[PDB]
């Protein structure tokens, strides 16, 4: 039994050796009297050859794709090297072959990728229903193995930096991360529930109050919220906290860590330190707090330039933001971008061609009377086309910010590599419109900027937080902040967030008490690990870097969960379904 | 701000350096116009000294226990070194001291352990209620940091052996491990529930079906079952699976893994290979499938010595188990061990002292007629006491077995170090008496011995399983098996387990179907990581090696979980509370 090597590990150096391989029949080809079988295992393919003389022939004759076999043979040099395979120079002449398991015909192929050939995408629902076969594809294995490598690299780095890995509870008390809690009924007292954690937040802070100076965990978080390609109800974060630190210490720690991860997993060198943008200029220059820096097209305020201009939209509007495309837009594209701008609360979109001494279409007429001031502000050249969106403040920036992303796609602009950036100076709060009150921008335990303290009642929304987001290619891959460690301030900010003394006691009593026993200053961050890996593998969604993810409905096609349970069982938990 | 060293790191090599330390005031001593503060942080204590001529004095005068401070000073050599502290040869002469956070008086002290003194164990319900202060104690931090070291050692080793770490789902389908599932209500369709995993069993096997080749995971597990000192409702396993292996392969891999963990985490060299005992030998020699080998008192069959004895009990019993105690028992103790034997279905216990040349006490007169054969069989020596339990086979063994354990306590038998062993050749099944049918001894996917197959439908109960438990100091720290990879055999065993073709479909259909797509032979094991660590740290329960555990009722006195939730919340899940 015991194999001597991994099928896909055989190289020229192995010629002459008798080997025992174990794997799956990737493909069978009857070519002449000979039978060639491509044996695969996780390290790749290797060609097996059965001659009619050999006792292995009868078996090689009966074999089908995905059948599991034990193969014994002599490694020989291929008279015809196959450049597309790592084992390409060699092949195994078979002396024996045993079938260990047969396999029904798979609902989709898994063989192409192992030959370097392109794979037709199968329906996701189908891939999910037979995830165990989907995970046989090379791309899927590369993804999981990269996930492994990334986490080991994180452990190696934080361990060396002195971090203590601590596992926090899953059957706990509710954590406010902005989402709904998944509940777990407590059998001995119907009506009582545990909440799965939205994050380890309160526990990692308590670990700081406990004197473990620095902590980390590959934490699983649960949030019963609306799901999309960057959202699973059950996800992973690289959670981390440090004591006696200031914003700089955290960000500096994270960059060295991230660069260690990219060097180790991708062999890519990240230039340090990462660029930084205040929440204002990121919102100014890109209409978003997770800027995609794989391309320019920066937003520019040109509202002053149109304070007395022929058309009313750029005249009446608070701000008019404009950017410059390096290529022209078709009129179906222009129509699209226009649709984009209106999905973001803006009236519409405007544009004009930048000629070699003038302007051409759209609103070019109104640009001529300001040509040298407008072309100065935009830096627009001849052959570009300017895009404009007017209206309020936020809306002009967000709308022309979204159209900036769409345009980069349509104009298929070079978007390669990784571009990280810290978005800092976020505002402490955020206005909840569906409930006429303030809520947290990140979470309630986020510390206000040491100064904006007075303004904490004068003007709630002008308060700066010691928060920060880590973004990669326009995706928020991490978020954290320095925490409030003074118990007074925490209850103050708690009141501001609308919670009364009594709710504070039911929801965070234990934690406010913890702050009174000598909490040191602390802060941290949490990366969305699934997101970071999706990006590191150029995957279209995080589902591609999770072994067994859920579909958009939060369901598991593979197992059938969530599924019904016998009445006796629910009854035993003192629960019953109020169904229609 | 930034400190220059960890308070507890200062050594003689640091004399003469100016330093910045940050930490907690472990204790304050006003000793004669001199103030001594013991500063503590994760790495230990340092003695800070404040002289009245120092700008630090006023502040050192105002501080209290558990206050967080920043201290600056010059490291000096102590005139009189304190042998009990790693920083004992030094002290730091303060030049500055700042209070960063005051603390209120702690409900229990946390300072003793850091001085190497002994701590009075406070109420566990109290330690739990303020777990963040409890975790300030040195022993708790040594426990958590040892857990970290152990997990990192597992990752370094398995990574080097080629194992892929894969994170498996928590909102998933039920997995049978012998317990009740914890459920999570799916809100978009009342009556539909996810089950937290009792283990990753089925996913780890499907991952073998997917061709990864060896997998592992530090997996959080959930079992709603009666709790106790070695049971938490949510615990951690080192979960592992391998393909194309036989029992020997899995055991060798685990032995080297475990050796590595001990070498790295404790600096202890485990002698390999671990001894092995079949289930039957373990029951014969110790009356337990989880022997504590830290002492002898091995059980001996001695029934054939009393087939014609004056004493009815030894005469008409199927077996007579004896053991030798190296010291004498008091009358109360003999009474206790007697009570212990009775609580295990045995009619009673018998004893007798082994005299130089004879026997005295209890049943000594019936021993004299076989004195040399008996002393032969028990290797008893003068000064010993022989213990006896008679009755049907398993009862004799089990009862004397339990008496053995209790006797080692009472006799305070010298139990030191770590004694591992593999208990192999478990039976495939185990009879369920409150059901009147067979169940699984481990779990349903456990493979029957390759040939006891006929005895299957025919002789259920005589069937051996390729299953194995790993035991340490009489505690089951791990369990696994080679699995069934043939889908027909799995269904056969499913039927035998009292599960009809239709239940098989709802509960394991996705899995049975997976075994039909070419599953390779595979097997694995799971360690109870909390149990391993409780044992590695000499802890009285696994709660001592979990940062935030539940108490025996499964409640969290720190947090208050589980707790009630608003009617609105329960309504939206379509659920309602009722009487069981
Ligand atoms: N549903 C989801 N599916 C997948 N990934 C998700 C999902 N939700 C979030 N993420 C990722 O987790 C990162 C951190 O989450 P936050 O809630 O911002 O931080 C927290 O949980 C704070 N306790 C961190 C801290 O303050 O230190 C996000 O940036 C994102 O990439
Ligand atoms: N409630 C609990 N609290 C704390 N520790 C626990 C608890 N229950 C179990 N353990 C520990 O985990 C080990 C493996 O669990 P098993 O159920 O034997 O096997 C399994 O789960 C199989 N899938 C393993 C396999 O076959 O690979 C036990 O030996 C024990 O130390
Ligand atoms: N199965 C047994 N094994 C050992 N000692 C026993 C057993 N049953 C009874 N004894 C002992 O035999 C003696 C007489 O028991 P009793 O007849 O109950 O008075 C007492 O020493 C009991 O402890």
């Amino acid at each position: 039994m015991r194999r001597t090597h991994y099928a896909g590990s055989l190289r020229e150096t192995h010629v002459g050796e008798e080997v025992v391989l174990e794997g799956w029949v990737n493909r069978r080809r009857d070519l002449g009297g000979l039978i060639f079988l491509d044996l695969r295992d996780r390290e790749g393919l290797v060609q097996l050859v059965a001659h009619p003389a050999s006792p292995a022939y009868a078996t090689a004759e009966r074999v089908r794709p995905e059948w599991v076999v034990r193969a014994k043979g002599l490694v020989r040099l291929r008279p015809e090297p196959n450049p597309r395979l790592a084992t390409g120079r060699v092949e195994v002449e078979l002396s024996a072959l045993e079938v260990l398991a047969e396999a029904k015909t798979p609902p989709f192929p898994v063989d192409a990728g192992w030959r370097g050939e392109e794979e037709k995408e199968a329906s996701e629902e189908l891939r999910l229903k037979y995830r165990y076969l989907d995970l046989r594809r090379r791309r899927m294995q590369e993804n999981l193995r990269l996930r492994h490598r990334v986490i080991k690299a994180i452990w190696d780095f934080l361990d060396r930096e002195g971090f203590v890995q601590v596992e926090t509870p899953f059957l706990t008390k509710s954590t406010p991360e902005g989402a709904r809690d998944f509940l777990v009924p407590y059998r001995h007292e119907p009506g009582l529930f545990y909440a799965l954690p939205q994050s380890p937040q309160l526990f990692k802070q308590m670990l700081m109050v406990a004197g473990l100076d620095r902590y980390f965990q590959i934490a699983r978080c649960f949030r019963d919220e609306d799901l999309r390609a960057d959202r699973q109800p059950d996800f992973t974060q690289l959670d981390l906290e440090m004591s006696f630190v200031e914003v700089e210490d955290v960000l500096e720690l994270n960059e060295r860590l991230m660069a260690h991860v990219f060097r180790e997993a991708l062999g890519v060198e990240l230039p340090l330190p990462f660029p930084r943008l205040s929440y204002e200029e990121a919102m100014e220059r890109y209409g978003s707090d997770k800027p995609d820096l794989r391309f320019g097209l920066e937003l520019k305020e040109v509202g002053p330039l149109f304070r007395q201009s022929g058309f009313r939209v750029f005249q009446e509007a608070e701000s008019v933001k404009a950017l410059a495309l390096p290529k022209a837009l078709s009129r179906k594209e222009v129509a699209e971008l226009e649709e984009v701008a209106k999905r973001h609360k803006a009236q519409g979109l405007a544009w004009a061609r930048v000629e070699e001494g003038g302007f051409s279409g759209g609103v070019a007429k109104f640009l001529e009377p300001v040509r040298e001031a407008l072309l100065q502000a935009t830096e627009a050249r001849p052959g570009d086309t300017l895009l404009f969106v007017a209206g309020p403040r936020k809306v002009a920036a967000t709308a022309l910010g979204a159209v900036r992303l769409r345009a980069a796609d349509l104009l298929g602009l070079k978007r390669e590599g990784f571009r990280f950036l810290w978005v800092v100076d976020f505002p402490l709060l955020e206005w909840d419109e569906e409930e006429e009150a303030w809520t947290y921008m990140h979470h309630p335990f986020t510390s206000p900027h040491p100064e904006d303290l007075p303004l904490l009642e004068k003007d709630p929304g002008r308060v700066r937080a010691l928060a920060y987001d880590l973004v990669l290619n326009g995706v928020e891959v991490g978020g954290g902040s320095i925490r409030i460690h003074d118990p007074r301030l925490q209850a103050r900010v708690f009141r501001l967030l609308g919670i009364g003394e009594e709710e504070q006691r039911e929801k965070f009593g234990f934690f406010l008490e913890a702050l009174e026993y000598g909490a040191p200053p602390h802060g941290g961050i949490a990366w969305g690990l699934d997101r970071l890996l999706a990006l590191m593998t150029g995957s279209p969604s995080i589902r591609e870097v999770i072994a067994f993810p859920k579909n958009k409905e939060g369901k598991d096609p593979l197992t059938g969960a969530p599924s019904p349970v016998p009445e006796e069982q629910l009854r035993e938990l003192g629960l019953m379904v109020v169904r229609p």
